[PDB]
């Protein structure tokens, strides 16, 4: 189980996951896929912004319309997410929108960059409005975007599936590390379950690349950064933009 991963690793096998481990991870891969805006076909059902939004320094006022609009639908799906897993449901409300808060621009970072679209180098933004490094820097990210595009690239060799992004999203939803969390034991022990079962999907997996999982750890700083990043940015935009053109939902979400 937990304890009999040690010897098992040792002699040089790789456990595939365990029955409960296969619910749990239809229960987050179910949830991540009910919640991703569109699904399978996600990119041909997409619109250019046209190259003129992002002015190809303050924040590009058309840019920033553009993408403040259409950021609510992103954060209510995030808490969806959120809502479909039974351990996140088992905690208190306190601790609940803090996790939230603390994960939202990492699961929306991921949703985003995992979409990366190499043919016309764009990122894709709620699965409809595609944007280049430029209009997203431009529109408000700053360097933001230009971290989210990097990891966009680099992810194209990792093939995630539905189950991958969805276990992703669960480890970065269940952080103890959050200031101000009650429940610090209990959201260290469900991280712990889903690392465990994640680690073991991917043996199930078996991606022909070297320290598969390693790698794909040194993603969930990579976007913990991104998050942090993006709250700095945050405090670029209320110093120049105006408070009016801040959507309700996206003001309790990162102050
Ligand atoms: O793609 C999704 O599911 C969700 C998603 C939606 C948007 I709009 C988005 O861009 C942001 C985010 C924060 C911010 O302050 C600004 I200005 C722009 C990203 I990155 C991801
Ligand atoms: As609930
Ligand atoms: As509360
Ligand atoms: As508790
Ligand atoms: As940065
Ligand atoms: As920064
Ligand atoms: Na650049």
């Amino acid at each position: 189980a937990s304890a009999a991963e040690e010897l098992q690793k040792s002699i040089g096998h790789k456990p595939e996951p365990t029955d409960e481990e296969w619910e749990l991870i239809k229960t987050v891969t179910e949830a991540h896929v009910a919640t991703n805006a569109q699904g399978s076909h996600w990119k041909q059902k997409r619109k250019f912004l046209p190259e003129d939004i992002g002015q190809a320094g303050k924040v590009d006022l058309e840019a920033f319309s553009h993408f403040t609009k259409i950021i609510t639908p992103a954060i209510t799906r995030v808490v969806d997410f959120a809502k479909k897993l039974p351990m996140f449901c088992e905690l208190p409300c306190e601790d609940q929108i803090i996790l939230l808060k603390g994960c939202c621009m990492e699961i929306m970072s991921l949703r985003t960059a995992v979409r990366y679209e190499p043919e016309s180098e764009t990122l894709t933004l709620n699965g409809e409005m595609a944007v280049t490094r430029g209009q997203l820097k431009n529109g408000g990210l700053g360097v933001v975007s230009d971290a989210i595009f990097d990891l966009g690239m680099s992810l194209s060799s990792f093939n995630l599936d539905d189950t991958e992004v969805a276990l992703l999203q669960a480890v970065l939803l269940m952080s103890s590390d959050r200031p101000g969390l009650a429940c610090v034991e209990r959201i260290e022990k469900y991280q712990d379950s889903f690392l465990l079962a994640f680690e073991h999907y991917i043996n199930y997996r078996k991606h022909h690349v070297t320290h598969f999982w390693p790698k794909l750890l040194m993603k969930v700083t990579d976007l913990r950064m991104i998050g942090a990043c993006h709250a700095s940015r945050f405090l670029h935009m209320k110093v120049e933009c105006p408070t009016e053109l801040f959507p309700p939902l996206f003001l309790e979400v990162f102050e």
